[PDB]
């Protein structure tokens, strides 16, 4: 069937707004998955997991009868997808047992690992997530084979369709670079948001830069890749040694002999794929990188093995049965068993990426200093696994069950505790009048709650007003966040602050997280009465105050908005129309078309466009909450042409006159071009309609200011 | 960005069941559309109608300063998307206003005809859908231009997205039949269910049969079109002499001058396309077809001038000025207005497919009678057009509005008013124990009932268990039904009814049509309590029983369920997978994913398949509610693969022994294989879902049973 997708390759694509719906969701509507798994035996579920570990099924025969490797590179993977750019993938969702994940190149037989888990999902139920289970089983893996794990958290909830997910533009598995779809260019430049060298790759080649076995090379797309996922290379060190300590490779055989992935397989392979017409196709014969590498003489033990084996021989490139580039060490002893026959020993052997570790001059620093010390080792690949596994669940209130690590760390962007008493409706209500009467805008307090609380993103849960990171470094010299207005705005509130809490009885007192979003409320509720209606915005105290010292400023830079359509702010040219990095922006705040809509349509007339620009801004009544966007977008009466000198801003004259009216972008004119957003649009700029615009923008802005407020 | 149909093209696409959800619709959840209208000024609207009928806008200026033929065609096309093969497309959901409809090329210049109507739009806001308005519009552009219409019902509900039709396989907008996606093979045959000789036609070509004018051919594309949107010989006459009654086509140059369709124009066309760069653009200059024939003296004036001019003269072949195959009377005067200058009058012309309703042999007689009694052309025409525009919106009891023809129309498969008290729950109670008792089995009851549901399609909102359509041809005699058993079935039902009935006072009795759908509920509470579960099935009366004269057996035929995955059941092979067809028939039925799945488990466990077939009853406990099709499908202990016999069955054997444990269709195993699916079983199959799986089914089954009760 030919599809609008065939039709108009090019269109905005808005499902991606409309997924998670109740409809696609079969628990009841009031399902909440933290309350169920605050009831799970996480005891009961480890120990089924610890004898999963070594209970060996024929249609999967183990390594070493232990599958703690193959658990492992599963839940390694289940959360080597993610990307710091977007905060897309990562092990939150569980989102490998889904398509494209569940069928990536990287991704091979891993569907045999889940199939294992399956029993103890089906006996534990709806009470342990598949999200949590595939990390959990990672966890189980590690101590049943002598590793103590920093700690675990439950709590990541199924989603039951496809994430919406830009993994490249390369239409070809694996596709080499140079390619008509190439994510390199420049000096090797890997393209925002991308995480990996490869089309579906979790982070890079284990032969080498495009299959070029340099150990040097490989360490420069490992950096990249890892730096990208958020790691370092001290944290790239550890994970890579520490999970190249376990199990094994399998290139038993030529490739060739692989069958279809899981989403191209027969229907009759129930899921499973990549089945092998390589002799038994499993075990001994088992291929999945076409790689046959076993690193260490304890494959199912935790050692400090791998960095004695890199260090303590030279090595020779070599090629697996399946053809691929491996390293063996030079004139070594077999000391490095079968995984099958225990008659059989074979010599050490390492990937290029292993050699990495050692070969890279700054990675070498690090893997002598835990080949030294392996509790160094042990203690840096504990931590950079629970961060790895953790990093896209967002704040620490999320995190549930018994074993979550009492530690606060940099990276989860951590939220200061509430000691105090908050304050109250009849607190707030003071407080908003206050704001008001200092002499702060509509367009200056709706600009700041906004800069403040947008910074959030449901795909690894970090941003938001809570903490009051705005006023720190860096998002305090953000260029969309209009530093020097900030910088005032922030001076001012602090003042209502300083004075409301030195009249406070009871030691109760309000955060400037709350207070930064109590402005921005009362706002709201000035611009509705600006347009005759009074509304009360709802406000949920509760935020606290996050240091400058509580704050990685690196980390904090993927989350600087350089698209917001909600502030007509783009900061340079991109390959993407607006109207797509809008679409995006949306996804990210979990908006809805309509909650999109309707928040744009609102804000553009509150005046919390970047620099005041006029353009987006169709009405005479500026700081005035009314359905002035859509009624003028919408108004046939007004012709739109693009300019002479900007192609991406229109003016909109009188049909009749050729009077100028308004400017504006694609980001604003896409909602009177696109079929379905002007249908949005329509809703919003009808007649019957000044109610219901006030209503939903409320609403809206509401959830805009409580997107990161877990706690409740 | 590539995606998963780029890389699976072939596999399930499960969004079909997961559109308009709350998500992409901006009403509230609690939003009636019917309340809305019925609180309308309907009159003010019809006013405010009549007076756009005449007032030109620069920028698509009124053909003879009057609008109604545009407005007609509007309508027309709204409601000539149509196929009875599943009761897609239509104008029930102003569908027009969206991809790919809004862009098709039979839909040129149509957006400027709904441009025109966003005034009133914005006036009446939600109180009048678009998909009510665009109708409404064609029927008051008839009246304003002194043409009765049989009446007008509203409450054709807006939808926010596309619908998901299959409009056809081919790549290129118009493609002629014999190509890589021909719509036509053999004698030309059209492949069900498509209603088009073209991709992006509304109908036929007219020029003729791929762009040759022979009106005899013509005809016969004319004839299977109009068949294929309900239409009998009469009906498609009236509707076309009606039609081309008024207003003019638009070639006034050649096509080569006319750019992108919407979907395709710049953002700053704002949701306007097929800019012309041919002179003005508009008006004389006007191109949509690239055709310029205008078939009366009085186009904008209801007339018998059409079968005068038709009969009238002998016709010449000639090109229009866009070079398209068009026909001029022979020696006739210039008798025919100018649309925008008075000093030219011009010839009478007629498209291919307008010659043959005089041409083809049975039209002429049809085309004869209407000329010589110009009463009977307007009444057929009057009843045609109302059909038309009310085809898909269903039963009687969804039609709104003070202008409703109280006339009962046979295509409308009435439903009998109920005069007598209904059934309370003391006699359901009573009613159930009798049917139980009778020794009709489980399997009989939920077959039945089930059969007599699952006919409901919310496409044209056609079919379901009111009006006991099940006791009478054609439903009676459907293979799918069971024949015989149903006929053992009903039997039995009927003397139940007979005795109830015969026993009561006041007037009281039930239907035939309800007591099926009582022991179908009968049925489900015995396989409840077979599996040890105390349920009650929630059971609505005031299902009425329709006559076989209150019942078209032809109209009937396109709601014969050759495919029914719910029953294992396949008609014969068809190019299209069965678990495509599965899913066609779920979106069909309103059905979600997870409600498609509980349902299709219950049903194979409840002894619902056709001829009692093993295929996929993957339990040792039939006519007993459990999950048991789950926990066995999902059953890793059993490998599944095609027979020697049939790819399209497969054997469940045992993984060790080798064993045949089961069999299962496509149907079955696709709940094992889809990675969404099987995510779905996997939560129904699991061992705290057992009371989850009975309370979800017996949900959905109440649902099939309530799909056509509009009446509540
Ligand atoms: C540059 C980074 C990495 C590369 C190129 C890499 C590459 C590979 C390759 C090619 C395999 C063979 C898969 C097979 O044929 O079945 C493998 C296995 C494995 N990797 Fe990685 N890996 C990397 C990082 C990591 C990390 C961070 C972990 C864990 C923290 C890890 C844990 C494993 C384990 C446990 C296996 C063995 C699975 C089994 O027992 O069957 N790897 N790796
Ligand atoms: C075989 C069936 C039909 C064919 C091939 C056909 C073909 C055409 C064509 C080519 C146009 C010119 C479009 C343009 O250039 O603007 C047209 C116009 C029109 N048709 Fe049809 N038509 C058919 C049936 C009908 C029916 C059933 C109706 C109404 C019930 C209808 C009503 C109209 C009207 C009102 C217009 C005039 C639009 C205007 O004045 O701007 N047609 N038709
Ligand atoms: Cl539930
Ligand atoms: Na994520
Ligand atoms: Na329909």
């Amino acid at each position: 069937g030919t599809s609008n997708r065939d039709w108009w390759p090019n269109q905005l694509d808005l499902s991606i707004l409309h997924r998670h719906s109740s409809l696609s969701d079969p628990m009841g509507k009031d399902f909440n998955y933290a309350q169920a798994f605050e009831k799970l035996d996480l005891a009961a579920v480890k120990r089924d997991l610890h004898a999963l570990m070594t209970t060996s099924q024929d249609w999967w025969p183990a390594d070493f009868g232990h599958y703690g490797g193959l658990f492992i590179r599963m839940a390694w993977h289940s959360a080597g997808t993610y990307r710091t750019a977007d905060g897309r993938g990562g092990a939150g969702e569980g989102q490998q047992r889904f398509a494209p994940l569940n069928s990536w190149p990287d991704n091979a037989n891993l569907d045999k690992a889940r199939r294992l888990l399956w029993p103890i999902k089906q006996k534990y139920g709806r009470a342990i997530s598949w999200a949590d289970l595939l990390i959990l089983t990672g966890n189980v893996a590690l101590e049943s084979m002598g590793f103590k794990t920093f700690g675990f958290a439950g709590g990541r909830a199924d989603t039951w369709e496809p994430e919406d997910v830009y993994w490249g533009s390369e239409k070809i598995w694996l596709e080499l670079s140079g390619g008509p779809n190439s994510r390199y260019s420049g000096d090797r430049q890997l393209e925002n948001p991308l995480a990996a060298v490869q089309m579906g790759l979790i982070y890079v080649n284990p032969e080498g830069p495009d299959g070029n076995p340099d150990p040097v090379a490989a360490a420069r797309d490992i950096r990249d890749t890892f730096a990208r996922m958020a790691m370092n290379d001290e944290e790239t060190v550890a994970l890579i040694a520490g999970g190249h300590t376990f199990g094994k490779t399998h290139g038993a055989g030529p490739a060739s002999n692989v069958g279809a992935e899981p989403e191209a397989a027969g229907i009759e392979a129930q899921g499973l794929g990549w089945k092998s017409a390589y002799r038994t196709g499993k075990g001994a014969d088992a291929i999945t990188s076409g790689l046959e590498v076993t690193w260490t003489t304890t494959p199912t033990q935790w050692s400090h093995n791998f960095f004695e084996n890199l260090f303590g021989y030279e090595w020779e490139l070599t090629k697996s049965p399946a053809g691929a580039h491996q390293w063996v060490a030079k004139g070594a002893d077999a000391v490095i068993p079968d995984a099958f026959d225990p008659s059989k020993k074979h010599r050490p052997t390492m990937l290029t990426t292993d050699l990495s570790l050692r070969f890279d001059p700054a990675y070498e620093k690090i893997s002598r200093r835990f080949h030294e010390n392996p509790e160094q080792f042990a203690d840096a690949f504990a931590r950079a696994w629970f961060k790895l596994t953790h990093r896209d669940m967002g704040p620490r209130a999320r995190y549930l069950g018994p074993e979550v690590p009492a530690e606060v760390l940099l990276w989860q962007d951590p939220i200061p505790a509430v000691d105090h008493p908050l304050i109250d409706a009849a607190d707030a209500a003071e407080l908003k009048a206050k704001v008001l009467a200092s002499g702060l805008t509509v367009s200056q307090l709706v600009s700041t709650a906004w800069a403040a609380a947008s910074t959030f993103r449901g795909s690894d849960k970090r941003g938001g007003a809570n903490g009051a990171r705005i006023r720190l470094a860096p998002q305090k010299d953000w260029e969309a966040n209009q530093p020097e207005q900030l910088a005032a705005v922030l001076e001012t509130l602090e003042a209502i602050r300083t004075a409301f809490n030195g009249a406070q009885r009871g030691g109760k007192q309000v955060s400037l997280a709350d207070l930064i979003v109590l402005a921005g409320c009362a706002g709201v509720e000035q611009a509705a009465k600006n347009a005759g209606h009074a509304v009360t915005v709802p406000f949920a105290p509760g935020r606290a105050d996050a240091s400058q010292e509580q704050t990685d400023v690196e980390s904090m830079a993927v989350l600087e908005p350089v698209a917001d359509g909600f502030r007509n702010y783009l900061k340079g040219k991109y390959r993407v129309p607006a109207e797509v990095l809008l679409v995006d922006k949306a996804q990210l705040l979990t908006l809805s078309a309509p909650e999109m809509t309707v928040l744009l349509g609102g804000l553009r007339v509150l005046g919390a466009n970047v620099g005041q620009s006029r353009h987006g801004v169709f009405t005479a009544r500026e700081q005035a909450l009314t359905n002035d966007f859509f009624v003028n977008l919408l108004d046939m009466g007004t012709e739109w042409k693009p300019t002479a000198a900007d192609a991406d801003v229109f003016e909109g004259r009188d049909r009749a006159t050729g009077e100028l009216k308004w400017t504006g972008t694609r980001v604003d004119l896409v909602f009177g071009s696109h079929s379905q957003l002007r249908a949005l649009a329509e809703v919003y700029g009808s007649a019957d309609a000044q109610e219901k615009f006030v209503r939903d923008f409320v609403a809206v802005w509401n959830k805009v200011m409580n997107l990161d407020r877990f706690d409740l």
